[PDB]
């Protein structure tokens, strides 16, 4: 029996929980869980646990060090490792430094903790690949400062991670919450839902042709994780919209479509930089259609109309 | 070859990396790793992966629901679940909202991500135990508002999680960094290194007598994780002290010994509340010696002299 009788009044009421701005209820108590979709993403993520080094790199090392890969094939591998190597850190740091603080709900935060740790595992993966192949890790991890197409994507990303980090930033104003939703869109929809996809397609294409299968298998595990990251982000954005409808104005909607169009342009320039002529039957041309196609799929998931209407040239994805 | 030639100047120099206040080097690039101990804790944590529900609770449910446990035995289980259930959230939220931002080093942050996710797994564990035993999760998770001995520990904890959360808090002053080190001490040394131990001993004592073994096995996995959390915290505090020696004044040292003495008092009151008369051969008396003994071991690890000099009554720990 409680020896602080008044404490019983602090048990959390399910119906008082909210995704953001919830400071009327004790955020430290997990129960009763309200957003079951967040708990499900958490359990699914936990079930997907994997260790990069359980994947053998022996055949990849032999192939990489032989004369059987073309310079154009090596280029695709190097450019994608360059971009992914720090993109994980950008995403992980954003979850922690920007999102977590403002998602005032314990079960959603449970998932964020799983998500951020999975970005650490992804980072470990690129380090393992670099050291396995004998690449200079310092050069690969610094790609986003040395390769214009990668830097452009990451500089674009900063244009949204910025604001939310200010010491005085708050989500308890319509404009503060809109700014927060733009950050969620920038990281979940754009970075994780678009910027990683040309790369997934290129790397998984090697795998399908039985080349660099160790890297291919690791990217398959990463893609499995990223699918959940994206689905969680979509549910979070949709949940915040539902609980704060005054936020989802024609103006915010248009700003979001604008950010997505800009990201599509940057992702196309990145796919062209990876494929100046083409390898494995892929041509940069195909990525214009593909990047525009997934952008339409992302738009629809957060209630916006598709704008490109292009067909998917990689249905196996 | 870099297409942004100036970018090559941004590769990180190993000797410019620091644990705190490091804004002269790109914190987003993991390499080259400098604090290898952090990377080791990370790999060790990853290797310890476990899922609470892989541990069977059938025998525990049968025992719990039978008439074979005494009210005093049930009390120990209920009080510890009450305290641990939200202590994990307090720790996880602190890592994210207070520590991560100020530990300006990517490999240390890699570990923090593993640590925070493990606190989520611990939280899952208590929910699984509650639902398995048919306890009312809302009452258990609200224990820190309903039980004075638990609330006292958690209110004490807030006295340090506070400051570092202020919008204007910074570690680039000797007093700001001292305040940050007091928070690290409060969470790693005190919450994780002392406040969890009477509970570990009590629960593991059931396990040793073949009672509630499912809960006992889960606590064994939690203890294995917490040992690394503590060791990482110790290395971090010692590393920060080494790189910012002007911080470790007689005054900070005394304030730390003071906080530890206060925590020992609170932990003893908590052990007495769990054992008003004793079970399994344990008496509250033994915890006075034990809590004081581990406090001495923690003091020594961060370079302070032991002050209690008591012997350990539970060497099997
Ligand atoms: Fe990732
Ligand atoms: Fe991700
Ligand atoms: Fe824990
Ligand atoms: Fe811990
Ligand atoms: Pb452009
Ligand atoms: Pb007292």
């Amino acid at each position: 029996q409680a020896d602080i009788l008044d404490g019983k009044q602090k048990r959390v009421n399910l119906n008082s929980k909210r995704l953001v701005n919830c400071n009327q209820v004790d955020v430290n108590q997990l129960v009763p869980i309200k957003y079951k979709w967040a708990w499900e993403h958490y359990l699914n993520g936990c079930a997907n646990n994997w260790l990069p080094t359980e994947i053998p790199m022996g055949k990849d090392i032999e192939l990489w060090k032989s004369d059987r890969l073309s310079e154009d094939e090596r280029r695709v591998i190097l450019l994608n490792l360059g971009f992914f190597s720090t993109a994980e850190s950008l995403v992980g740091n954003n979850i922690v430094l920007a999102i977590f603080k403002h998602v005032t709900n314990p079960e959603a935060r449970q998932y964020l903790l799983r998500q951020a740790f999975e970005e650490a595992v992804h980072t470990h993966t690129y380090l393992y690949i670099c050291e396995s192949l004998g690449l200079d890790e310092k050069e690969i991890f610094n790609a986003y400062n040395e390769r214009a197409a990668i830097k452009a994507k990451d500089d674009f990303q900063m244009e949204i991670t910025g604001k939310v980090l200010d010491p005085n930033f708050r989500t308890d104003s319509v404009e503060g919450l809109q700014e927060f939703v733009k950050n969620l869109v920038g990281y979940y929809i754009i970075m994780e839902g678009i910027f990683f996809y040309s790369g997934f397609v290129m790397i998984l294409s090697f795998h399908r042709q039985n080349k660099m299968i160790g890297i291919g298998e690791q990217y398959q595990y990463i893609l499995r994780d990223e699918t959940i990251h994206l689905n969680f982000g979509i549910d979070l954005i949709n949940g915040i919209k539902e609980e704060n409808p005054e936020i989802w104005t024609p103006e915010l909607q248009q700003e979001i479509v604008e950010l997505i169009k800009r990201a599509v342009d940057l992702e196309i320039e990145y796919a062209q930089d990876c494929l100046p002529r083409g390898i494995l039957g892929l041509r940069a041309s195909m990525f214009i259609d593909y990047v525009q196609h997934i952008a339409d799929r992302r738009l629809e998931r957060i209630g916006l109309k598709p704008i490109y209407h292009t067909k998917n040239p990689f249905p196996w994805m």
